[PDB]
């Protein structure tokens, strides 16, 4: 149990070792994040939101939010995106990272104030894939619209 | 027929039959039900003290109610019983805050009579997301909307008031 | 060309339109894998069987109407079964429950559709409870059939109908 | 009843009623706008100097409007305050760029919709949605470019020459 | 922008307007296109050499087409061009394999080609509906059949 963007993460599976690691934002920027190393099946507990977050080593597998109107479920997408480390939200990154609380804030508390104030070169470089629509199930696209035919690869609403 | 009661109606099936099977469903708060959903059409009489109503129903959707009540409070218990007992998403997304209901000996209310008493004490989420629709002129009948106005040109989706 | 063949003890004689195949992958109601041939376009049969004779439209995994005559309930009740497996629709596939693993008496498995006509053959509750209920208009000749196989002149499950002739 | 002005419109409700949900939404550019979302169907006359209509509205939904005006730019005009109070997800989807309308006081989010719709129309009006009418006395289609029609209409938009 | 050539076509607005945004559609293989998305309602006539037609069509949808020609052909034909210049999803989905059409033809060019040689996938997978009795009128199948009872989804064949 622990925290991050404002959920509450909650290990249900899996298991992972910390690296350290030098990353390379879309802007040329140099940052040391702590890479986790393994699948690990999270339950995200928000105050607008809650969400399933299965994830391997830099990359999400699924996440299946719900959320009490459509920011909150934007909210957990660009957290969820954020938490997976993968390069092609690393990638995503525009301009330099300067973020203050006046003292500077961590590598992925970076990435996610970067994202949060902007999150459409994210979501537009992501990816789309077809969905199966199983049950409850609908896609979200990168302009936070719905669909039940093509979702941002991984990413599913609940409308359980 | 098969009876039970739910909600201080006495439900008699009259058509139709269903299958059962166990989901987790989501409040409007974001807290987890394990309710036991019903599959399949079923059509219902429904017989209060003060109103009855004839209930078609389908998997977790209200097809269509008819109410006739004594006084318009009775018609609203009715209908708020029938929203309940249809298992609709949209019913389940009007709970606001978390459901904590316990009874006399200190028993967690199973989800079903959570939801009811949730709705026995303020119907208004309820009524006001429910959805209105257009509706035909029909001699023996009227629409009503989400504060029991009586009308004839709209009412909430699937509900309608017995003149008999 | 696949206009004339039997299927599900019904031989199926195409009378309108065309289809095209492409080779899908579906996922069922207990999350296995079934790879199927789907069938793409519009098309009208009628089925024949010893017991019921039906006519069918069809579409892209897309019951569009079926109005069976029959014998007995039970006949009626096959028919609506091997039309609903036919269509090749989601909610049909959605509605299997458990892994399909049915086999010939050699000792094969069954192809994708043999293995779902067989399992709601054994038991086609599910797939009647869950297949979607309508509001009918009354029309001599025809009634609406519900899920428990009672006739009713108001409901019927979805695009089904029984005729009187 | 219940009056209040929006728009340059005194609406007044005479039918429904409506609870509010404080929400957060996104416009077609992402920015985040958190609004107050009204629950409920409600029916409002809305009255200009240049026009006035009858408007029926329920959850973040335009049901139905009727509006009788002095002519093109004052019956758009009526489109307009009904489309941005209606509180439609297609109408703060059809938003372009971000909303930063400013006395210099910042404006809250629904004049800030508002604002953008008064100066371009266009988007709001070519994606709304058209639909097949029927033929009814005294009453007419109106297309997005403002073209009356007995044939289609702007979805749920009429236009009266009474 | 309402008088123009597509497709052996001379189209001519006569209702209606339009504008125009850039945006990025998947194909039915995930090639992506670039293409300007027309906005809004707009009715044409247009005029072939062996088939004319009348078009109703909004954003990225057909609202309605009739058709009146010298033989199955050349309505096939006017159907066709009708169904790309519509921009619908469900005509983009019905790509199949990536498109490299050289004279390289623009995005509308490249889906026109593919369709003049091949509508079978687009005409199976476009949705087909009950028609009313409409007598100067007929439905048409995918298989270009004449029907008084179905129809390929807002196509007509005028008998006229
Ligand atoms: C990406 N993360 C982050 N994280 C945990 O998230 C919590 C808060 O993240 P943080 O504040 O950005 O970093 P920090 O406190 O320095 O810890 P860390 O360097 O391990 O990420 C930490 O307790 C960290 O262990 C994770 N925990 C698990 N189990 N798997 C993961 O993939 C990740
Ligand atoms: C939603 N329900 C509920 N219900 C019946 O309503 C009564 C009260 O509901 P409950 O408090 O959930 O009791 P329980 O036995 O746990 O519910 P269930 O039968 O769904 O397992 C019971 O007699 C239950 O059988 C129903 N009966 C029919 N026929 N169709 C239905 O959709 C429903
Ligand atoms: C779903 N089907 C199935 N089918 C035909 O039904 C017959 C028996 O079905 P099958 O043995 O389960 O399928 P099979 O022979 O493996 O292959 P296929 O479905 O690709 O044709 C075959 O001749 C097949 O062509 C069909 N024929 C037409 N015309 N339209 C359809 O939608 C379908
Ligand atoms: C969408 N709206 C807006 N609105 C009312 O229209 C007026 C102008 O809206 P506004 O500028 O957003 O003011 P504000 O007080 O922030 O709006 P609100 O009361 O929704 O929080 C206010 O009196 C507001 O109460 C409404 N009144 C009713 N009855 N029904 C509605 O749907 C709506
Ligand atoms: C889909 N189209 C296409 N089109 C016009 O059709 C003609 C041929 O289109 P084209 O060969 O794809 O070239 P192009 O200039 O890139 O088209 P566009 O206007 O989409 O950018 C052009 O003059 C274009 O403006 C259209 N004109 C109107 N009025 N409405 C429409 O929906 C469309």
């Amino acid at each position: 149990s622990f925290s991050f963007g404002g959920f509450t993460f909650k290990r249900t599976s899996g298991s992972s070792i910390k690296r350290e690691e030098e990353v390379l934002t879309g802007n040329l920027q140099t940052l040391k994040i702590r890479v986790h190393e393994g699948y690990e099946e999270f339950t995200m507990v928000g105050k607008r939101a809650t969400a399933i977050l299965r994830k391997a080593t830099r990359r999400l597998v699924q996440l299946i939010v719900s959320g009490k109107d459509e920011q909150s479920i934007a909210e957990a997408i660009i957290v969820a995106m954020v938490f997976s480390q993968e390069d092609c939200m690393i990638k995503a990154v525009r301009g330099d990272l300067n973020f203050v609380n006046n003292q500077r804030l961590n590598p992925m508390h970076q990435l996610l104030r970067h994202f949060q104030k902007d999150a459409k070169v994210l979501f537009q470089n992501w990816g789309i894939e077809h969905i199966d629509n199983v049950m409850g199930m609908v896609g979200v696209l990168p302009d936070m619209t719905p669909s039940t035919e093509m979702s941002m690869r991984g990413i599913r609403v609940s409308k359980m």
